[PDB]
RNA sequence: GGAAUUGACGG
């Protein structure tokens, strides 16, 4: 790159930074300067410096000078895409392409981008796939081709607590051009598709393209037998064994994570029994093979399948808690109440894995509420608390299940938890997670004198809590499960904190939700509004 | 206006 070329496209550079040109002239300065980019697009896509520059004039032209540059840079793009520079460069442009989404003027002119980029990449995808920047360009061009536009961490594929909640269950597009290019990335042999399996790149990739293809029953009984390299649809027992082999890989693990979740009714019933059935115990144990476990465990179809799993699984309940496996439990847990069978028996494993002897049942819910300081301690007889430290996520994801159950299921749960001393209760609300146990039990099917009891307890500590932001809704839900002599006793702590309250975010919300300026200087007409409510 | 598993990701 010669020095005249460098200064030019510095000097477009700064002349972005100096707004002094209206977005009108901006978008034509955009896709004057992709022209001094013809014939040499690698070099200038790939240079540290001036890739930078080029994102901005991707993301700032307009549609037919993105697609001339699409067009023009085609033949280099799969390089560029594997450039550590390069790749950010191949992306703007998708995003850029992204943005006319919404017109239907531009369908056609996007599609013949989208087939020129997808054409050489279909030509030799191999190594693009397993590219460390070429992967995150293939995860957006198939992201494209589906027709969404806006980045999700769970398409790209990252962990959120959206698909936690959905895990524990609590446009058009250019279809035509999608299909073709994940052909394209499918069609190698049985013996490089093996390798594709364990590359943390690629794995991403078809992990991707899984997932844009949830209930697209018809595609992904094309696709999924060739991922998994079983090519009715049968897995042979040497397929499965070689399946079941590679499932402890990082990289497969995640990638039969996604395969479990979108598979269709017969493809995940074949995979139940020829790869996991009776193995399930053992893959709960890897650090990597047991998320495999809870993906297949959510999507359970029958309770045939309950009953498989509760046998390999619920005995060694104890086991799985013990070697930091809680999330395995909290799917069998969740899944039983979705498929209705195996409820009770779900719960009172729980409570057996957790207090083993009779004297210590009533400690279950202390002992969920912080499941690794209980499992780590030196001496579990006298382990009673955890004072101060930050609750147990999946403990107490896995006690906002239990309190989904009807209550003929979970007594031992209701008890231990209506039991805690004030202390303890005011403690577990003023906790990020332990809120969402409190809210669960509110929101329960356990009897009102129950409920009454615990809110009962926290009595004294409203104030506090409506400072929390995570507290504050606990005080709202509170309210709404009292009688009118309990809504008084809150309004009227809230009422002493009523101005740093108001300071706080939800503050505002919570002050009028409650009426507490109709509390404070209106008392009566307040309490005959409450008693209609 | 709220915590988000124990195992991956960029000039």
């Amino acid at each position: 790159i010669d020095p005249e070329t460098s200064k030019y496209f510095s000097e477009i550079a700064n002349l972005f930074d100096s707004n002094e040109v209206e977005l009108e002239e901006r978008s034509v300065i955009c896709g004057n300067a992709l022209e001094e980019t013809r014939g040499r697009e690698y070099e200038i896509a790939t240079d540290y410096i001036i890739s930078h520059v080029l994102q901005t004039l991707l993301e700032g032209c307009e549609l037919d000078q993105l697609c001339s540059f699409i067009r023009n840079s085609a033949s280099v793009f799969p390089a560029i895409a594997m450039d550590r520079s390069g790749s950010h460069v191949a992306e703007s442009a998708l995003k850029s392409l992204a943005t006319h989404l919404e017109n239907p003027d531009a369908y056609s002119v996007i599609e013949e981008a989208l087939h020129s980029i997808c054409k050489v990449i279909v030509d030799n995808p191999l190594d693009m796939m397993c590219n460390c920047y070429g992967s995150h360009v293939l995860r957006r061009l198939l992201c494209l081709c589906k027709g969404v536009s806006l980045d999700s961490p769970e398409l790209y594929g990252a962990k959120s607590s959206k698909a936690l909640a959905k895990r524990l269950n609590l446009h058009q597009g250019f279809p035509g051009m999608l299909t073709y290019l994940l052909s394209g990335l499918l069609s190698c042999s049985r013996e490089d598709m093996k390798y594709l399996q364990v590359d943390q790149y690629s794995s991403l990739v078809l992990q991707t393209a899984l997932r844009l293809m949830l209930k697209q029953d018809e595609q992904l009984l094309e696709i999924i037998p060739l991922i998994l390299r079983c090519n009715g649809f049968h897995i042979e027992t040497n397929v499965a064994k070689e399946i079941l082999e590679s499932m402890k890989d990082n990289s497969f693990s995640h990638l039969v994570e996604v395969i479990l979740e979108v598979a269709p009714e017969s493809l995940y019933n074949e995979m139940f029994n020829k790869v996991f059935k009776n193995s399930l115990f053992e893959l709960s144990v890897d650090r990597c093979a047991n998320f495999v476990i809870q993906a297949l465990i959510s999507h359970a179809r029958d309770q045939e399948q309950m009953g498989i799993m509760w046998e390999e699984l619920a005995p060694r309940f104890k086991d799985l808690l013990e070697q930091g496996k809680s999330g395995v439990v909290a799917s069998l847990i969740a899944v039983s109440q979705r498929l209705q069978s195996h409820e009770n028996k779900c719960c009172e494993a729980l409570v057996g894995a957790v207090c083993s002897t009779n004297e210590s049942r009533i400690s279950i819910l202390p002992r969920l509420l912080f499941l690794d300081y209980y499992f780590g301690c030196r001496d579990k007889s006298t382990w009673e608390w955890a004072p101060g430290a930050k609750m147990h996520v999946m403990g107490c994801l896995i006690l906002q299940g239990i309190f989904k159950f009807s209550s003929d299921h979970i007594q031992p749960y209701i008890t231990s938890l209506t039991s805690m001393k004030a202390e303890y209760i005011t403690e577990t609300a003023k906790d990020s997670s332990g809120a969402r146990v409190i809210e669960a039990f509110l929101a329960s099917d356990a009897a009102t004198k129950q409920k009454r009891r615990l809110i009962i307890k926290l009595r004294g500590h409203f104030g506090e809590l409506s400072l929390h932001t995570s507290g504050s809704f606990t005080v709202e839900k509170c309210f709404d499960a009292c009688n009118l002599t309990l809504r008084e006793a809150i309004a009227s702590e809230l009422l002493d904190v009523k101005v740093d309250l108001s300071k706080t975010k939800q503050g505002p919300y919570l002050l009028r939700k409650l009426d507490i300026d109709g509390y404070a200087s209106r008392p009566d007409q307040w309490k005959s509004r409450q008693e209609a409510k």
